């Protein structure tokens, strides 16, 4: 079984890099993020070629990297989509977990 990596992982495909900590995400099944592809949970980097490798932030296809991290209504919850549900009606948590600036994702 693949093991979770160390905390402090940088996601740095873009000029707005974000740190991923697995320890804060333990309530989440591995395969909700490392989702099935062709019937098997895929643990490759999300922007691997053929995966979310389209760096146009307007793209909404299954290759759009921005889309996979930010949008609602996706087949697997995105960073922002899950965080919106987590924050609920709490505006402080909305700023912390979903704010586009001054949040725990983006300074
Ligand atoms: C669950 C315990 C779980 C495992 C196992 C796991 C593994 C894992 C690996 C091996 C990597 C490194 C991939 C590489 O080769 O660099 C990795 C990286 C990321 N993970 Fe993960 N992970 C588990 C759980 C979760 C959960 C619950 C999420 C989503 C909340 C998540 C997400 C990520 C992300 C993002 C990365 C970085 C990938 C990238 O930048 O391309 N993981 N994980
Ligand atoms: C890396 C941890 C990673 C993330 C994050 C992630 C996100 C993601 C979302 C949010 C979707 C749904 C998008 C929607 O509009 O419905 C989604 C969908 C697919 N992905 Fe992905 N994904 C990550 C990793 C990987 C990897 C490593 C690949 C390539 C092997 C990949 C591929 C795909 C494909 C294909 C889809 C569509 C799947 C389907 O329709 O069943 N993803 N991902
Ligand atoms: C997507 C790759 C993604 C990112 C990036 C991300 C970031 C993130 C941060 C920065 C925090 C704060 C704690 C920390 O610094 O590690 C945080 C917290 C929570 N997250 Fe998250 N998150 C990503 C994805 C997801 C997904 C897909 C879910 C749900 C399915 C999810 C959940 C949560 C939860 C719960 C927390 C804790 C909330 C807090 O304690 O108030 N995240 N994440
Ligand atoms: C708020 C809705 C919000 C906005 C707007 C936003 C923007 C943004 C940009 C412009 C990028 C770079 C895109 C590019 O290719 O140039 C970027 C990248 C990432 N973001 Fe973001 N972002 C908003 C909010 C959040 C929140 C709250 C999180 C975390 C839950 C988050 C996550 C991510 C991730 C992951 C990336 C990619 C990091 C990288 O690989 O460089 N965003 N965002």
């Amino acid at each position: 079984a693949p093991k979770a990596p160390a905390d402090g992982l940088k996601m740095d495909k873009t000029k707005q890099p974000v740190v991923m900590n697995h320890s804060t995400h333990k309530a989440v099944k591995c395969g909700d993020c490392h989702h099935p592809v062709n019937g098997k949970e895929d643990y490759q980097k999300c922007a691997t070629a053929g995966c979310h490798d389209n760096m146009d932030k307007k793209d909404k296809s299954a290759k759009g990297y921005y889309h996979a991290m930010h949008d609602k209504g996706t087949k697997f919850k995105s960073c922002v989509g899950c965080h919106l549900e987590t924050a609920g009606a709490d505006a402080a948590k909305k700023k912390e977990l979903t704010g586009c600036k001054g949040s725990k994702c983006h300074s």
